[PDB]
């Protein structure tokens, strides 16, 4: 049936930066809490901006309780930040860093 | 300096499937219309989801009126449909028809 | 500040995870781990690297290279991913849609 | 409603548009069929086609061969592109970043 066809092909992408796929392991990330940031994000783009561990690892292999405490991991590693709301704006920070870090080091 | 480099990082993508890039020739649209539907959805990912012809005019080399006028053709088209907003719904419901057709013509 | 190494890293562009993965590959019986595994394979097919190693996946995640193996060995299994000489996930996508159509038809959304 | 066949759509993926690009192609003197052809270009290196021909590129966009060569050629020549054998949109990169950059200073942003 081609409506419901139709509907799956324009559900959407999110869009992980090769960048962060490249070097979420030095800035100390797993490929878990990379995922965990793949759904923060795909919340956002319904509108969800503050979603719970619970909605969070609904969609995950991690218990509620699991995704509280890796929640709790990156805001302490400053990977993201509340703002009510999240935000990756410490992400993209601690990234562009080590890249410039990266280049300095490689000549440049 | 690095907060704002960190913010051209994190600004976002588009998808845009390569299947439409690889058949809106078919269903009758043009380059203009395809950029003007990118724009449209980048409204839709920030919160517009009712931008006028000159919103959407701005970003592009065409006017205000002639944008207008895109808009006219692509609702006859059905391409898009107004619903206070517009919705893209239409061009997959178009563009499925056409994948569906060519698969059958085709052997499938 | 240099303007020519940030305009490299904004080309490098990104890879577009699709929505409906991310909302269903746990109902799959994928793990994060396999899910990050199959998004640096996709980063490799979009390099031109059609058969990416164990080692090349590994290098980018906190696995080993013999872990890495044992889980394109195990992808392999659950017919995820098959070898055709290059990888492809088309059977990912065939559970994808299998799985999808029968939500739908227990939703009545046919 | 054939299973294996809409797998294929599915798997088929998507371009990733940066909004950088979309924000302000028309400030860096580009149109919107530019726009598009550095789009199928794209799409082309993430099959492995690291240098298509203006009839492969013209063979999906409503313009000529002819039309699609004098494009790749106005875009060598306002420095969007270059050939290094294969394309590049670093070029077009840079006059990004450097565009940015300027906005940013004009703005105050910095
Ligand atoms: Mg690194
Ligand atoms: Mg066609
Ligand atoms: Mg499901
Ligand atoms: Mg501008």
């Amino acid at each position: 049936e081609k409506k419901k066809v139709a509907e799956w092909l324009a559900q959407g992408s999110i869009a992980v930066p090769k960048l962060l796929l490249g070097h979420y392991k030095q800035l100390g990330l797993g490929e878990g809490e990379l995922v965990l940031l793949l759904h923060m994000q795909s919340f956002f783009e319904e509108g969800v901006l503050f979603p719970t561990p619970a909605e969070l690892a609904e969609r995950m292999t991690v218990s509620a309780a699991e995704c509280m405490e890796m929640v709790r991991r990156l805001l302490q590693k400053g990977m993201i930040a509340i703002e009510e709301k999240y935000t990756l704006e410490p992400l993209w920070e601690k990234l562009v860093h080590h890249l410039y870090t990266q280049a300095a080091q490689q000549g440049e």
